[PDB]
């Protein structure tokens, strides 16, 4: 099927044959329904396109500064804006807010078949929130209690989450070693039935060297771009699972990127809008909506077996992608395989 939303026909990266997710065929058997994704990453605006598809959620960041919002902890896991002055993060350049975690999810589950906007890749799931990304990015144990805690696990000062997720995905990274906090998290995850989806970053280096990536039993994304070979930026590896669609621009807000909602504001929240924006960060969302559709069409398969599923059921490559997993994810097929 194809949806209605005026904006499907620029989201290359769900249909087209060279670097798309080959979806419209998927979504014949599987949308996602019952499902819920937990996106850990900078929050998300309550776009128009999006917000009947978010769940309630949480926001770990413990660090004020980093936080933005008034406080530590907290229920509320929207994204204040991760604007950031010059050398306010050590030597940096000023940034606008990068809207990351309304884009991604927007990836997930935007709300599809509603005329407006863009579509979503598992448009029938629902996304929990899980804000870890503030100002200068987010404290490995923030992220690892969001990933406890997005599974249905227990953080100390929490309430229960009384949406545990079926599927993590974590758009974000950082060089080096996994560290042992995050492996017990992504340990825990996985052990509370939830499967766990990763950006392996845009370093155009060794993704051994990129966590969390480089945890053990995860899903690690390589990106492509729209000729189906690997964007030029990412990570590439023997720990790399699979490819997806992350696009491969050559200016700000090109349409070879990957378009979701997005946001106005240069720092603060402004008006809702659709941009195109491009990583393994958008790559890693497209696997994690396949995972959602697996787990509508398999519903009591494991960690093992989605990741199994999406590994074993990959297209090729119609360009060069050296290290790229074993091919790009085909939503089709592997519907089809947990069907
Ligand atoms: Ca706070
Ligand atoms: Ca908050
Ligand atoms: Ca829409
Ligand atoms: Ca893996």
């Amino acid at each position: 099927s194809t949806p209605n939303d005026p904006r499907f026909d620029d989201q290359w990266h769900y249909y087209e044959q060279a670097g798309g997710l080959n979806l419209p065929t998927a979504w014949d058997t599987a949308t996602g329904s019952g499902v819920v994704v937990a996106v850990l990453d900078t929050g998300y605006r309550p776009h128009a396109d999006l917000n009947a598809n978010i769940l309630p959620g949480y926001d770990m960041i413990s660090n004020l500064s980093v936080a933005n919002d008034g406080g530590g902890r907290d229920s509320d896991a929207r994204d204040p804006g991760d604007a950031v002055a010059a050398n306010e993060c050590g030597t940096n350049g000023a940034q606008n807010s990068s809207w990351h975690g309304t884009h991604v999810a927007g990836t997930v589950a935007a709300v599809t078949n509603n005329g407006e906007g863009v579509a979503g890749v598992a448009y029938n799931a629902k996304v929990v929130p899980v804000r870890v990304l503030g100002k200068c990015g987010g404290l490995t144990s923030d992220i690892a209690d969001g990933i406890i805690w997005a599974s249905g696990g227990s953080v100390s000062g929490i309430p229960a989450n009384s949406n545990p997720a079926d599927v993590i995905n974590m758009s974000l990274g950082g060089s080096g070693s996994c560290s042992s906090t995050t492996q017990n998290a992504i340990n825990t995850a996985r052990s509370n039935g939830t499967v766990v989806v990763i950006a392996a970053g845009n370093d155009n280096d060794n993704s051994a060297n990129y966590n969390p990536g480089n945890c053990n039993g995860v899903v690690n994304v390589a990106s492509v771009g729209r000729n189906g070979g690997r964007a030029y930026y990412s990570n590439y590896g023997s720990n790399i699972d699979v490819a997806a669609p992350g696009g491969a621009q050559s200016f700000a807000n090109d349409s070879e990127g990957v378009l979701s909602t997005y946001n106005s504001g240069s720092s603060t929240p402004s008006s809702d809008s659709y941009g195109y924006s491009q990583g393994t960060s958008m790559a890693a969302p497209h696997v994690a909506g396949v995972a959602a559709l697996i787990k509508q069409a398999k519903p009591d398969a494991t960690p093992d077996e989605i990741e199994s599923i999406l590994k074993s059921t990959t297209r090729s490559f119609p360009a060069t992608c050296t290290s790229c997993g074993t091919g790009i994810v085909d939503a089709a097929a592997a519907v089809a395989a947990a069907s």
